[PDB]
């Protein structure tokens, strides 16, 4: 068949050559997002592959629907920036890939819970400014003597939670909607116990309007002191602001963030402005018991190469079999 | 008893007051290291407790003798800075913690892993550099997908086995006097074998004389490009002049190193100088793709707390069962 992707970026080139070779089918790939004017490329193509932040309009779908492209799938897990209506209308049906790869993040989650634990980022602040003698005086702590508490035992919890038993950590673990039967990894306690007796609380919520701000003020009231806190999952999770005074007042020993609160905002003021014009992001990158990520926890070769290879196999069975287990409506 | 403790560092103190109370023994601690004039503060108390780099020359042990106090504990592993024969010859007897924690260098050598397969050495200087953007270029690697090679599986060797088998990673292992019977963990492979197929080596061998650069140029031309090396064992075991030019050249992606080749002497430059006036360290320190720390692999709350708790013990037992199964005869 003919497959025309959107969005290629840098890591992904080689898995696009690499799977046209394999599977013998005919992919053209472009850099640029997919949108009113670049759709028209699509003209003779089975179907579309796309990975982007920036919107799928209407318009898009128009096109699609007068080629006679029933299919698109996409790279990754998010569909917020679809206009699910003008797809639907069009008789266009999607896929995404939720599951690209749990272990990216969960192992990343896991460096940057050590990273902290060990104080790395103390211990390097001290390198660099030439003092070896006070880079050894921030006695570390074993993460197999830690209490993990895990928000989400979705995909990527249950990774998380495996990787921190390794460790011999206590794991417990809190879930609105918790698995159904045994689970001897960790127990369910309930959110206010998470957060009174977690030396570390790692995030794998999804960003929806009623998780927004879910580790507040009050939370953070909650936690013990010396409290670690992980993010790699949405941007508001966390209330920045309070988290921010209570790393200033000690509360907090350290946080690991790769999804930043104000990434969107930022990320625009850097392309007009060049720079992020945001003091909270600045007092972060300062602290060294902060480690700041910008959005890889997914970044590894596996799960690039996933992207790629799932979405296209689902593109594949939607062309063959006319059903993927993965098609979203809704 | 009466119990007194040399080379009291900053963490120990709370063990130290600690042990005191729960077995209503009587320790004074003092920060000076143990040598000819300190020792005379022990006279009248039963047995000795310290922990320092620098010598425990004959006059010390003549003094101990003097005195009547025949038991001497360190509170970490080695003895190379003892004199054994003015020890023997007064009829000192010793012990010392060979296992305080294999656990906190265990993790610290996966801590080290971790930064470098996501590489957030250079992740990091991009972000203080202002470029966000440049920061998530650098695609990582999941652990669980390497092939891990740990050198040594003694204590500590064992613990890395199991916290990498954790992640799902392949591991194989070389020791020149491997265990006896079923290890379901990891394979033992040549040593030959192991350079050329693990894409992280993990070093947990002794540093003793024929152990010097045992990762050598040779070693390094074997193993395989992109592999990275840790070494939180000795400072003897690589050629750290090769290993900066294989990172250099691109055959290392890059290393992690605990114990620093040439830190005594630098330790000492620094005492006299100001400075380490090594251009080697300076180097290394100036590649984001290198993690340096100040030999603190061993450094956590759980070490410390058993360093302490752990020679005193042994102390204890010296003195009330006449022997402890860590006593060091050679
Ligand atoms: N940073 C990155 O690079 C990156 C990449 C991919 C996905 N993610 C995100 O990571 C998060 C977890 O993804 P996943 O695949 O495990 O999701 P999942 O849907 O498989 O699991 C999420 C779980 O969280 C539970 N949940 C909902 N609200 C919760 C709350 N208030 N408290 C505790 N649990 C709650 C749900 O019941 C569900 O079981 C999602 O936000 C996903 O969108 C981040
Ligand atoms: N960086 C730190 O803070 C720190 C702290 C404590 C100990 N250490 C060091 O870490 C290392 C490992 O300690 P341990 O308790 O596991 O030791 P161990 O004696 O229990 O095990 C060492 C093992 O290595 C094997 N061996 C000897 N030479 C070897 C070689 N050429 N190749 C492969 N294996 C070899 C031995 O047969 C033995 O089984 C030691 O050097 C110890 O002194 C470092
Ligand atoms: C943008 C993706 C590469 C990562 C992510 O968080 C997602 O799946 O939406
Ligand atoms: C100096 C110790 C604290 C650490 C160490 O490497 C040792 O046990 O000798």
């Amino acid at each position: 068949m003919k497959i025309i992707a959107y969005g290629a970026r840098v890591d992904e080139i080689q898995y696009f050559k690499q799977w046209a070779k394999d599977t013998g089918n005919t992919l053209e790939y472009h850099t640029e997002f997919l949108d009113e004017n670049t759709v028209e490329w699509a003209k003779g193509f089975d179907g579309i592959n796309s990975l982007q932040t920036t919107p799928y309009a209407a318009g898009v779908f128009e096109k699609m629907h007068a080629y006679g492209i029933k299919f698109l799938t996409i790279r990754n897990v998010g569909t917020d920036n679809i206009d699910m209506t003008a797809m639907k209308q069009y008789g266009i049906r999607l896929s995404n890939v939720p599951a690209y790869s749990p272990a990216a993040i969960a192992e990343f989650a896991l460096t940057d819970t050590l990273y902290l634990l060990r104080n790395m980022g103390k211990v390097q602040a001290q390198l660099q400014a030439g003092d070896y003698e006070k880079a050894g005086t921030f006695i570390g702590k074993e993460l197999g003597q830690q209490t993990v508490g895990v928000m989400g035992t979705g995909h990527i919890g249950q990774v998380a939670i495996k990787l921190f038993k390794g460790f011999g950590a206590k794991v417990i673990a809190y879930d609105p909607y918790p698995m159904k039967g045994d689970h001897p990894d960790f127990d369910y306690v309930s959110l206010e116990d998470l957060f009174k007796q977690s030396d570390v609380i790692d995030l794998h919520v999804p960003g929806i309007e009623q998780n927004t701000h879910i580790i507040n003020e009050a939370a953070f009231n909650l936690m013990k002191p010396g409290a670690i806190v992980i993010n790699t999952a949405r941007p508001n999770l966390i209330d920045t602001q309070a988290m921010l005074s209570n790393l200033k007042s000690g509360k907090l020993a350290g946080v690991g963030i790769d999804t930043y609160e104000y990434e969107t905002e930022d990320l625009l003021n850097l392309a007009k402005h060049g720079s992020f014009k945001d003091p909270l992001w600045d007092e972060l990158l300062g602290m060294p018991n902060v480690v700041l990520s910008p959005h890889i926890a997914y970044y590894t070769e596996t799960a690039v190469h996933n992207m790629v290879y799932f979405s296209l196999q689902h593109l594949v069975d939607f062309l063959t079999k006319g059903e993927t287990s993965t098609e979203v409506t809704g």
